[PDB]
């Protein structure tokens, strides 16, 4: 018990002025949309971020803070520990970079109001950092090794660079693990997708969908819960014609939806990838709209398609390309849990 | 009652093999995905195309045979009438020419057990067309006026130039009109969808979701479909959480979902654009998952996101820009219906 980190990299998120700063480098304002508190959610990203490194600083600990463009595997390794400084996209962002599970990486939600965060340290440490430097030192804290699904690409026309979204062949496997999820599909979101399906090296089903999910415990609680979650204005729908036992009042609507989503999250720690099938289309027959698997092996039949990890990576995933996802040990990364 | 065309534009699908030749014509089949059926695939493309013209040119019908890249808006004008020659891909390249709701289009499953058809003539005039076209002389048949969503963009950064997918301002309309749907969306998949709606003229609503679509009656039964139905794995799922009257049976398990997915069916020639919204994300709130409007405003504030009409045209809808879409009766195409 205890841990005090010796050097540590901040890598921060780009703010939405950041972007036009250097995007338009090629008065101002424009359309109403921005400036009244454009500037501000710049201002009040940096403040925290200094916060952030005038705490790590003020206990002797030595950091580079670095943006998304010069945040890299070298950096990592000089850390100690690594900080991501944004929302869970610059935590999902500070996670590719690490794939060693004694590394911790801890993100502080630099900005609560409009950041989510339920990756980072809760709402106090953003302004009371040096509350969170001084728990971890003294070891009131818990280590949480969250489960990361790992990339596997085969086949022929295959093609496994990866691609930064912020812009006959053995097995090779993909250099991102996924924390969130990996989701396979069309690139036209109008054009279906079509692929072989394999559970846990059951046989192969055919399939044509919007798409596949591929989600960790930790990334059911991000698109894999909007895939499959239910509405309340749709229950109500479904309990009417389930009425030609309750008289039906509000209360119920809800305690039957809670109950229902509450089945689509598991733990971070808990090691199975819950698998979707996004919109299916019912010929090729459906059944399972999502199941839970420890490997899935899944076979190109689209035309232009990707498989996208975490939303920031891509790969092609054309016809004749054979993808497999497995939870494997070295790759899960090793968060911290603190106090309300 | 009764209708003889005089001369006819027959619009053909371009089969995967046609693809390929021409694609690479920069031995051969490749991967056993291939050539065992796919050259048959053409063979009986062809064969039932040349049987429509040999069975019109037999009647002293006068036609011009051509595919997707030479059917334009100066054929549809020579035509009397306008054949698709595919499947409803077809059908929907066809209506996008048209925009004149006495020129009448009709559909021909040109390969009934891969095609689906639900715009076409049944399968029986696939192979018994002189069959049609009697029926067409004698009046047998019925005219189906078929409402269509039209599209209308201004604002501000906006472009209306329109894509082919087969690869300060006024209110500009939109060259194509909707059969099917409207589909407003992030272009990367991942990336989420964010927009202000307003419906019927109603207040505007801030609204986060994987996109929007806006069906016709017709359009229904194609992606409006797939967003909102239920399954009947889930059903069960939802139904014995509804336990903590019925003793639960599999015959009830298909008879509430077919009853559900019933009502998200109406007919083509209603004049209301059912619009959903597609995996809404629940700050801004969020109820009606689907509901009935004749217009609807939503105002981009996307990154780079478009409008894609009917699968085959897109427009960009990035923010600043505002699109308005309502039913308007000279946009409605004038189908045929026919018998089993
Ligand atoms: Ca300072
Ligand atoms: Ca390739
Ligand atoms: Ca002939
Ligand atoms: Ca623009």
């Amino acid at each position: 018990g205890g841990f005090r980190p010796s050097r540590v990299v901040v890598v921060a998120k780009t703010t939405r002025y950041e972007f036009e700063q250097q995007r338009y480098r090629y008065l101002l304002a424009l359309k109403g949309s921005s400036y009244s508190g454009l500037l501000e959610r710049h201002h009040i990203h940096t403040k925290n971020v200094e916060h952030i490194i005038d705490s790590l600083r003020n206990e002797g600990i030595e950091v580079r803070l670095v943006k998304r463009r010069e945040y890299d595997e070298e950096t990592v390794r000089w850390a100690d520990a690594v900080i991501a400084a944004g929302g869970d996209g610059t935590m999902l962002l500070a996670a590719s970079k690490v794939l060693d599970r004694l590394k911790p990486v801890i993100g502080v939600n630099t900005d609560p109001e409009r950041s989510e965060g339920h990756l980072c340290l809760p709402v106090r440490y953003t302004h009371s950092f040096p509350e969170a430097l001084q728990k971890f030192y003294r070891g009131e804290f818990r280590w949480l090794w969250r489960q990361r699904i790992r990339l596997y690409l085969e086949g022929t026309g295959i093609n496994p660079v990866p691609v930064d979204l912020h812009e006959a062949s053995g097995p090779q496997l993909l250099p991102v693990r996924a924390l969130n999820e990996v989701f396979i599909g069309e690139s036209l979101s109008s054009r279906a997708s079509y692929y072989e399906i394999s559970v846990d090296d059951g046989p192969w089903e055919k399939q044509k969908s919007s798409g596949l999910n591929l989600c960790t415990g930790t990334g059911s609680k991000a698109w894999s819960f909007n895939i499959n979650r239910v509405a309340t204005q749709a229950v109500e729908d479904v309990l009417n014609i389930a009425k030609r036992s309750l008289p039906l009042n509000r209360e119920l609507v809800e305690k039957v939806t809670n109950e229902y989503n509450e089945s689509l999250l598991y733990s971070p720690e808990e090691p199975k990838i819950l698998f979707s099938i996004r919109e299916p289309i019912a010929v090729f027959s459906s059944s399972r709209q999502r199941c839970f698997s420890s490997k899935v092996c899944v076979r190109s039949r689209c035309w232009d398609a990707c498989m996208v990890v975490d939303g920031g990576t891509s790969f092609e995933f054309n016809d004749g390309a054979i993808a497999s996802m497995m939870i494997n040990k070295e790759d899960e990364l090793r968060t911290v849990l603190l106090e309300q």
